[PDB]
């Protein structure tokens, strides 16, 4: 007489993929693209005004800088251009819009080697 619950589809990347993928998958694409920056991003813990994307694994080149990003994730989630928007770094950063994603990797970037980003309002 068992009920058996299916496990939520939006769970984060780090509650996925475990620690051992996660390495060999950012090994795998440094091999390949070594200087492109395998970037997650994924919505903040909380938040409830903004969407779920269905991308949340984003391979960035190098000079790319924050604010392409931005004007990437905010046409992708089809936002109001009045509508505010944060990426953040670590769990609560905001970086300088002018900043090339890959100096925000070196210093940045989890033990798994992936940066990890989240979006927000508030």
């Amino acid at each position: 007489g068992w009920l058996i619950i299916d496990m939520p589809s939006d769970r984060p990347f780090k509650q996925r993929r475990s620690f051992a993928d996660r390495c060999k998958e950012v090994q795998q694409i440094r091999d390949q693209h070594p200087s492109k920056i395998p970037v997650i991003i994924e919505r903040y813990k909380g938040e409830k005004q903004l969407p779920v994307l269905d991308k949340t694994k984003f391979l960035v080149p190098d000079h790319v800088n924050m604010s392409e990003l931005v004007k990437i994730i905010r046409r992708r989630l089809q936002l109001n251009p009045t509508q505010a928007f944060f990426l953040l770094v670590n769990q609560h950063s905001m970086v300088s819009v002018s900043t090339p994603i890959a100096d925000i990797y070196e210093q940045e970037k989890d033990e798994d080697g992936f940066l990890y980003m989240v979006y927000a309002s508030q």
